[PDB]
């Protein structure tokens, strides 16, 4: 059948488990979770500007219940209710943070006659309602100073739900953020950005619905904020190890952490009431390293130092401790054991795999082998949500050594489709091998059966039988999946296996910021070798409005950009603007008008950069996973 | 049986098909590979002070036949063959180079009065073996400047082959290299280093007879040479994009490539002779985006456009070109088209692979679809000897998107020796998985038979028939493979899974080198977690004869070393130099004497610091690959 079974005797066996071992007297974090807290809107409903939907929580009513559902994982369930703790918060004299907005927090810091915010959200809408809100119940205060705590969308995203590029440019309002924040922005999101996004729909279940049999948390949230994405450029950066500051006359003290959440991320000191925000690295959870997504594999060796040096700076005369994602920590005994604790963990994460991958332990193998120490194991911000020790450790394993396992078998295997045929035929047939199959899946072994299946699922892509046993299969080791992203990914997948793809389905000032270069990058990228092949041409731009001047080269199949550096026997010359050739591309203007407006001027031949853009390709974003192409 | 099989007849019809389609008509490289010959020593040995061999060419004769055998791939032949043409050459005025007495080449520039040298090669006896022939080839002269190019062992690694710490202490002697040479130079070897150095037995083939059926070539050169390892500090580093100076009268240009072969790597631009040293960017190969010995993802994109600034800034007056590894090219026709092909073959390679990951295509897939565009694919030095289109591939892939895939079926594996008695089950199990392996193997499914039969390998470890089936499985790949550490693989692995493991089998410079930090990461890598457990400690260490001050903390299983700090509620305070600290760890010297000695200064419980290094465990070397842990 093509709807979500029920949970087995083993996945509720296994739910017990996870309710046996793992402590959950200690509901504390509820304790925390609430406290504090000012006023929390009955209904929330957020909209976008064209009347879409932006964030709305009543899809996740089910869980209010306070009664276990064992097609969830109770700790998730946990981790699920203590992110519907939404609503406006006191933490502080003087500091405030709106939570369940969106995926992230915004905090308010009450200067002597304004505001000063950290980060903003995900998108205009969700930052427009916290300020609202923030306005409605402790004074209308105007905002001077917007913080970027590090570089990702969740925490940039909405800044000009608060501000206009006019109070910037006027010197009214502040942007402060840590030194290469705009590179970091950028540079991840793009290159393979239609593949991490097609693949990030499984990671947050984007397709999902949202109950017991499908989306219930995104771990750091509920999930993401959904609508336009913003971005203004930073006034000024903290370079540096760190710096201290005083602004609105409020002292802050800021300390650089390069490589953890992000590739430029600070931690906030707050003296005059000794708050300490931790960012992104500390939070109520394991972090990911490695975000299924798709991404560089983060440091965990220097993001457990700089907790650790957080710690030394901080620890001791903080009393009270909070991030961008998730809720705070009261007295310092509490909180230096979190940071010890913290640290430790990520440590013993990079450590541990190093030291078993060291006895040739495989990428294969160390997910199995590698398992926590009590003390770390049992407190609840150190349980898989985001991140998992799985995913994690195999991450750092890769890291260092790569993907190859070190057996030459794996070296050269064939593509899984085209060995599928054979691991078929070896088995037993197909159907032979479905009772197997289906007696093993009896057994309880489900995460054997995924693999196994999933060579069929290969081999016979249109095979009914074959699909949705590999989905049921998925869909119970997403029900225990404690992990939120491989809960949503499992069914996710599992969706799209009984019910296919969905047939039937950017924003300006990221690439506006995006470097000259690093665009060009991104069209060769999108090159088609096909048209490429044989020619061969040499086009040099000239962009007045931000002056730099770039030389294009075409041999060999392949795009290449290079600055402020140009041959004059190329082959044609181009001048024209940098924010006209955004609109060129964004698709919002021709190319032939730009030259009748009298800003695009060109000498020598005038076809050839007509050609290359005509050799330009597109990826579709609806592409196969689960199953091969169709 | 237990030795090597002869060629089969798809092997042989594989080897032919490479004579066909690749064009094997032009020979040119053999001219340039001869041309400039000064003398070529008809027998060289090279010694070690303590009597070993450190390098040899009689093992290679049977190459210097010219006849063709098909029990080796003739790309890789030719390179091979190519790789024999050793001794002294001439480039220019002035420009000399030897090459085959180690797996790199050492350059000898004439200053007006003394030599200046690039590259100190893999261990004291091959450099001072290269320095002799130079001396009583063409003149005695003293060196006085020494250049490293970038950060690997096979180019600084006999440094004090050359020069005494005697010449470089009184200024009379300089060491040049690229900024973050020795950081660069250190870290990567080292926290997953016997890992990395346990897989390399099987990318260099250390097991391995030198013969027709075992070792030919390194594709860089013919194999690395092997004594002790020696290292001394620059001395001025070439900081920011590069540097014009000036050296016993004589002018140098030099360009920083940071992030190719190397994290700290540069090109050198000789304007009197005018003659292009492109150190390990451009090569006689492919080079590798990633080793398969393990490391970080080189970054491809970067590698091709510091190709092209090199190309503009000097290709065009560029009138002679040479490299670190291998052999020089003439006439600035052929160096631009090199230089063209060289740049847009990384770029394709970075473009199109991730041009195919954001149309939907895995990491278990791109290797296979992958192909080269014929101008590119049909050159020499486009070929993959050293690196390898498939393997490279995979490396961006990975390095954009990570590990995962994307399906969820292989999210959780398990680990293969536990899925693998299943896998043989329910295939139907030992021997008759067996038979069905031996049909396709006498199809020539070899790349298949591989994957399949290491499942019942892992099965059954002790299975002789089904470890030899794959050994010839695997060393019949390994005979048509052109890429070297393919070969030399494929091979170790055959060779282990025959005759087992070998059950009857560091530097002091480098380690002196190593950074404290890492050095102390690098013992918190090799602690025990067992005997960690439950206790916890806080050491304090002060460094005087580096000035350096060290807090070590335990707790939750894991070790934090933190410079520039200490705590004075601490556990136990020690004082002890890095240079007795390096001698004790090294195992030189015990503890108790370096108390005598009058040079270790302990406070408090004096227990803490022998307790620790208790904790500490180590790592068998020789540890199973291709079969479970026996
Ligand atoms: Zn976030």
């Amino acid at each position: 059948t093509t709807a979500p079974k029920p949970p087995s005797a083993f996945t509720v066996e296994a739910q017990r488990r996870v309710e046996a071992e793992l402590p959950f007297a200690d509901r504390a974090d509820f304790e925390r979770a609430d406290r504090g807290l000012i006023r929390r809107p009955e209904r929330l409903l957020i909209r976008n500007p064209d009347g879409s939907v932006a964030w709305q929580l009543g899809g996740y009513d089910f869980l209010l219940d306070g009664k276990p559902r064992d097609s969830i994982n109770p700790s998730l369930q946990r981790q699920a209710l203590l992110n519907l703790k939404y609503g406006l918060f006191e933490v502080a004299e003087g500091i405030y943070q709106v939570r369940g907005f969106d995926l992230a927090n915004i905090t308010f810091i009450r200067g002597d006659s304004g505001w000063i915010v950290v980060d903003t959200l995900t998108t205009p809408a969700t930052a427009r309602a916290a300020y609202e809100l923030v306005s409605r119940e402790l004074g209308e205060r105007p905002i001077r100073t917007v913080i970027y705590s590090h570089a990702h969308a969740d925490h940039f995203g909405g800044v000009r739900g608060l501000v206009e590029p006019q109070q910037v440019a006027s010197g009214a309002v502040q942007i402060i953020a840590p030194a290469g924040f705009m590179e970091a922005a950028i540079k991840e999101n793009v290159l393979a950005g239609n593949a991490m996004m097609r693949r990030a729909t499984y990671q947050y279940g984007t397709q999902l619905p949202k109950g017991p049999q499908g989306q219930v948390d995104m771990a750091i949230g509920k999930g993401l904020a959904r609508g336009p994405l913003s971005l203004l450029a930073p006034t000024r950066l903290i370079e540096g190890e760190g710096e201290d500051l005083v602004l609105d006359g409020v002292p802050f003290t800021f300390q650089n952490t390069p490589g953890t959440e992000s590739p430029a991320e600070m931690n906030i000191w707050l003296p005059r009431q000794k708050a300490l925000l931790m960012a992104e690295n500390v939070v109520g959870t394991l972090h990911n390293l490695y975000t299924l997504r798709g991404a560089e594999v983060r440091d965990a060796l220097g993001w457990s130092k700089y907790i650790n040096q957080a710690l030394h700076r901080f620890g001791r005369q903080a009393e009270v401790m909070f991030a961008v994602h998730n809720w705070p920590r009261w007295g310092n005994a509490e909180i230096v054991e979190v940071l010890e604790k913290q640290r430790d963990l990520y440590g013993y994460l990079h450590d541990q795999t190093l030291h078993l991958a060291n006895q040739g332990v495989t990428i294969g193998q160390v997910h199995n082998r590698l398992r926590l120490p009590p003390s770390l194991d049992q407190e609840w911000y150190d349980r898989g949500y985001h991140g998992s020790v799985s995913h994690n450790a195999r991450a750092v394993l890769n890291r260092y050594l790569g993907y190859y396992d070190g057996n030459p078998a794996t070296l050269d295997p064939l593509s899984p489709e085209d060995s599928a045929g054979r691991y078929v035929e070896y088995m037993g047939g197909a159907e032979r091998l479905l009772e197997q199959a289906r007696a093993s899946y009896a057994r309880g072994e489900y995460r054997w059966v995924v693999e196994v299946v999933n060579r069929l699922v290969f081999a016979e892509p249109d095979n009914r039988a074959a699909r949705e046993l590999q989905a049921d299969a998925l869909e119970q080791l997403g029900y225990q999946a404690e992990n939120a992203g491989w809960r949503n990914s499992y069914l996710s997948a599992a969706y799209e296996l009984r019910h296919g793809v969905p047939r039937d389905q950017g924003s300006a000032d990221a690439l506006a910021a995006m470097d000259t270069g690093l665009l060009f990058d991104y069209l060769g990228v999108r090159l088609d070798a096909g048209a490429a092949e044989g020619k061969a041409l040499s086009i040099n731009l000239r962009l007045p409005d931000i002056g730099e001047n770039y030389l294009l080269e075409l041999k060999n199949s392949h795009l290449n950009n290079l600055r402020g550096v140009q041959s004059e026997d190329a082959g044609q010359t181009v001048s024209i603007d940098r924010a006209d050739l955004n609109r060129l591309l964004l698709k919002e203007v021709s190319a032939v008008r730009l030259v009748f407006e009298g800003k695009l001027k060109s000498s020598g031949n005038p076809l050839l950069l007509g050609q290359l853009f005509g050799m330009l390709g597109d990826f579709d974003f609806w592409f196969d996973i689960v199953t091969p192409a169709a």
